[PDB]
């Protein structure tokens, strides 16, 4: 299991312009267009991230290229970033591809947030964080993917997707 399976299975694949969990405009592997309410403006934004008039429809190429390119500038904003860094550099591989999750989901600044929980990884106390970590409007929003996210930082395996 890498990060991008395990990204492809918590936000699946759509090749039109959907509404996300929260409402907003998304469209291929969970790429966000706007917060704004309008589907013009949805259109509009996907064009400039295409680069091709798409009228709301886009191939499974140009869905897997916005892929590449939302998970790579999610790990570079981790390396930027200087609560993140220090939380993802003392992890190991599997918690790494955790924590790229968490930040492809709600951003940087969202994670970053989370103060206690990263200074609880940090320090490697798995089952203290995974209780924090659930304390939140992020696990009352989308609880069964962060069940997910929650038992990977507690087990460090790829458990909870083996079976998906």
């Amino acid at each position: 299991m890498n990060i991008f399976e395990m990204l492809r299975i918590d936000e699946g694949l759509r090749l039109k312009i959907y509404k996300d969990t929260e409402g907003y405009y998304t469209i291929g592997i969970g790429h966000l267009l706007t917060k704004s309410p309008s589907l013009n403006a949805a259109k509009s934004e996907l064009d400039k991230a295409i680069g091709r008039n798409c009228n709301g429809v886009i191939t499974k190429d140009e869905a897997e290229k916005l892929f590449n390119q939302d998970v790579d500038a999610a790990v570079r904003g981790i390396l930027r970033n200087a609560k993140l860094k220090p939380v993802y550099d003392s992890l190991d591989a599997v918690r790494r591809c955790v924590l790229i999750n968490m930040v492809f989901q709600m951003g940087e600044t969202g994670v970053a947030g989370f103060t206690n929980s990263l200074r609880m990884l940090q320090q490697k106390r798995w089952d203290e964080a995974a209780v924090n970590l659930a304390k939140s409007r992020w696990y009352n929003q989308t609880p069964n993917r962060a069940k997910r996210i929650i038992t990977s930082f507690r087990t460090g395996t790829w458990d909870a997707y083996k079976n998906l």
